[PDB]
């Protein structure tokens, strides 16, 4: 009962309605033109099939009104689209229509009745981040037999689930369903089993309660079941299992499962991801499900209380790319058959368990790692010298364990590094030579070890270092001055040691200076106003300002006087020095750190009087000048005078 006669007036209707056009689509919408030519209008056999507006910015004050004639219209895509619109005009849309994306498109109200139910050629539904504040409607699932797509993920969606009715023979085309990112409570309905053909069912970010139900494994079709972040309890219960002939992708992380993971879970060949992570799961963890998860590439456990030796068949996860095993109750060793066994780890991670043992030589094996997190365990033996051969290796993370031995050499055969944290350990001897090959490190923390010989002179050479910490060790010697060459370093620990001598004038990133190591950290530039910047052979703002902000040197046995060029470290927050054999004035020049927050110069012999300049010191939230030889009256501008008094004693 109608044409392009219709169809045509349709779409002007539209533009009315439009009071912003920010990619212009809708300019050649006229009516001297045929809607086929119209910009996103698509027709087949002469009448308009397909709208598609979606991305297109466009801003109004819409209403589907002015699609309702379009008896013709199958596709409507007006998806990321600032117009405002009545969430029951959704009721006003052609019932020919098939597909139908309004993601972001300005949508307001409660999801209306008689919708789901009556547009039953509707195949695939997405009303995404919109605005559907209140409960679901009772007809969601009553009659839509075609319906295989229904996205109603981010909005303000509250109330429960578990009072729709699903009826069996209204949702077998049901394949992708996703409510996440709503508010949605109460408990996971076991009705969903009437949904028997999902492949996809994703319920994260909702507050669901109550346990996963055992009608789930009904859902033998089911690839992807994603029910993070909720409050779900209990055990994950062993029908899981039933569907692992097709699960690929498993995710029921921050909830608060407790129990075992269960071994039925071994039937899962084809599982691809597997994150548990952030429960309270429990239990000897059953190493049998990892020799058949040849498919697995990511394995997250994290932040459980998963007890028993650490799982031996690792090994068989050969596709297994991320393993997480940080915050567990894993005892037992790290087995020595883990590679080649998983040849494409990238990354290992299993700190804050009860693991100890030695490392095994066999890691170096596994030769895809990327990283290696160690930490918070009972290891003992010596870093083996093989690990020099994971060229790919950029984290070596160790810190709090009971490793022995000295630093192997062949750590400079890793080009790679850019962090080796092995704090709180028992290392002996000196820094090798050869572990400054190790030009890309970037964080080097030797805290709390047993480190004998002086520091290297060549810290000087490794361009990225950042963080620098060795404290609490057994150094001896004076402050090499090379570390005054360190073009980005802004942290130097070296408190507690036997160091002596005088406090370098210049350590870490100086003002000015780049990370850049190549032609733009020179001069040789130039400014050519085919160019704008040439190599002539014969920029940098804020950076250029940048400098040292932690410097502790306190408890060691320095001597002779602080220089005035620790002034120009402007960026400097922190400064202790305490307990050392330094005498002299205090620089006028300290007064120039703005910054400056923390600065404690304690048992040392300083003389003379403070300089007025630290009034200039705005941030100064703490200082110590105890067992000193200072004098006179003590600035009383600034935060010197709100300070205890017992930082100023003796
Ligand atoms: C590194 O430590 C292991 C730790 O083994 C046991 O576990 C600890 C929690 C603690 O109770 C240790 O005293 C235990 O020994 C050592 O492994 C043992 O090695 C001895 C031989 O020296 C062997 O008889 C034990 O059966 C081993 N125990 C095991 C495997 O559980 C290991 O020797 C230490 N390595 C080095 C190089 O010192
Ligand atoms: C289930 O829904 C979420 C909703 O966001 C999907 O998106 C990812 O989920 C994480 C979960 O932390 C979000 O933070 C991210 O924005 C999304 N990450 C991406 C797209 O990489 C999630 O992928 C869905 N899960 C499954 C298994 O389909
Ligand atoms: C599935 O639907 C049938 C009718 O189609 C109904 O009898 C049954 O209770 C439903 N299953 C649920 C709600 O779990
Ligand atoms: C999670 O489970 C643990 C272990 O049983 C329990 O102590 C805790 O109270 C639970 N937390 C919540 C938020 O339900
Ligand atoms: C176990 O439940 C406690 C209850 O407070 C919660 O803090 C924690 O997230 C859960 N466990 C872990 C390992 O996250
Ligand atoms: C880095 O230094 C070590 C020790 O001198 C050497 O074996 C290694 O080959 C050097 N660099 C590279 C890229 O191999």
């Amino acid at each position: 009962q109608s044409s392009l006669k219709t169809d045509s007036l349709s779409l002007l209707s539209f533009k009315t309605m439009i009071q912003d056009d920010p990619n212009n689509i809708l300019s050649n919408w006229s009516p001297r033109k045929s809607p086929c030519q119209f910009s996103g209008v698509t027709c087949l056999g002469g009448r308009v099939t397909e709208i598609n507006l979606s991305g297109s910015g466009l801003s109004g004050i819409v209403s589907f009104n002015a699609f309702t004639s379009l008896d013709s219209l199958s596709v409507l895509k007006l998806s990321e689209n600032f117009f405002v619109l009545n969430s029951t005009s959704l009721l006003l849309l052609p019932l020919t229509l098939t597909h139908l994306e309004l993601s972001s498109s300005g949508l307001i109200g409660t999801l209306p009745e008689n919708f789901f139910s009556k547009y039953s050629n509707l195949i695939s539904i997405t009303l995404s981040y919109n605005n559907f504040t209140g409960k679901l409607p009772n007809d969601l699932f009553l009659s839509s037999k075609k319906l295989q797509t229904l996205d109603l993920s981010y909005n303000n969606i509250t109330g429960p689930i578990s009072g729709l009715t699903i009826p069996l023979s209204s949702c077998v085309s049901m394949t992708y369903l996703d409510f996440s990112g709503n508010s949605i409570s109460g408990y996971i309905s076991d009705s969903l089993i009437n949904c028997t053909n999902l492949k996809s069912l994703n319920l994260s970010y909702n507050n669901f309660d109550g346990q996963i139900p055992k009608s789930f494994g009904e859902l033998k079709l089911l690839q992807s079941l994603d029910l993070s972040h909720n409050r779900l309890t209990g055990w994950i219960p062993p029908e899981i299992g039933d569907t692992c002939r097709s699960l690929q992708n498993l995710r029921l992380s921050y909830n608060n499962f407790t129990g075992v993971i269960p071994e039925s879970l071994s039937s899962c060949s084809w599982l691809q991801s597997l994150d548990l992570s952030n429960n309270n799961i429990s239990g000897p963890f059953p190493n049998t499900i990892l020799r058949s998860f040849g498919s697995l590439q990511i394995l997250l456990l994290s932040n459980n209380l998963i007890s028993g030796d650490f799982p031996t068949s690792i090994s068989a996860c050969k596709s297994l790319r991320i393993a997480d095993f940080s915050s567990n109750r894993f005892s037992g060793v790290i087995p020595p058959d883990l590679c080649p066994g998983a040849a494409s780890l990238e990354e290992l991670r299993l700190p804050d368990n009860l693991v100890t043992g030695e490392i095994p030589p066999a890691i170096s094996q596994c030769s895809e790692l990327r990283t290696i997190d160690l930490s918070l365990n009972y290891l003992n033996g010596t870093i083996p010298p093989e690990i020099g051969n994971l060229q790919k290796l950029e984290q070596f993370i160790a810190w709090y364990n009971n490793i022995a031995g000295e630093i192997p050499p062949e750590i400079g055969k890793l080009q790679n590094l850019k962090d080796l944290i092995l704090n709180n350990n028992q290392l002996t001897g000196e820094i090798p030579p050869e572990f400054f090959n190790c030009s890309n490190i970037e964080w080097v923390s030797f805290t709390s070890n047993r480190l004998t010989g002086e520091v290297p002179k060549d810290f000087g050479i490794l361009s990225r270092l950042a963080v620098l910490q060795l404290g609490n060790n057994n150094f001896t010697g004076e402050i090499p001055p090379e570390l005054g060459k360190c073009t980005t370093l802004v942290w130097l620990d070296l408190n507690t040691n036997h160091l002596t001598g005088e406090i370098p004038p210049r350590l870490g990133r100086q003002p000015g200076s780049k990370a850049l190591s190549g032609l733009l950290s020179g001069n040789t530039m130039a400014f050519v106003r085919v160019g704008g910047l040439v190599e002539f052979s014969g920029l940098s703002l804020f950076t250029r300002y940048q400098t040292i902000e932690y410097l502790d040197l306190s408890y060691n046995q320095l001597r002779g006087k602080i220089p005035d060029e620790i002034g120009e470290m402007i960026a400097l927050q922190v400064l202790e020095l305490s307990h050392n054999q330094l005498s002299g004035e205090i620089p006028f020049t300290i007064g120039q750190l703005k910054n400056l927050g923390v600065f404690d110069a304690s048992d040392n012999r300083l003389q003379g009087q403070i300089p007025e300049s630290f009034s200039n010191l705005s941030f100064l939230v703490q200082i110590d000048l105890s067992n000193n030889e200072l004098t006179g009256p003590i600035p009383q501008r600034g935060q010197l005078s709100t300070l205890p008094a017992t930082q100023y004693a003796n």
